[PDB]
């Protein structure tokens, strides 16, 4: 809940988030 994936021609890669943020959704990015 706090990293997400970025897709790349159906390839995740791992990004996690900066602090205490969570990855948001909506936004397409951690807030």
């Amino acid at each position: 809940p706090c990293k997400f994936y970025i897709c790349s021609n159906w390839e995740a890669i791992h990004k996690s988030c900066p602090g205490n943020t969570r990855w948001n959704e909506k936004e397409l990015t951690c807030t």
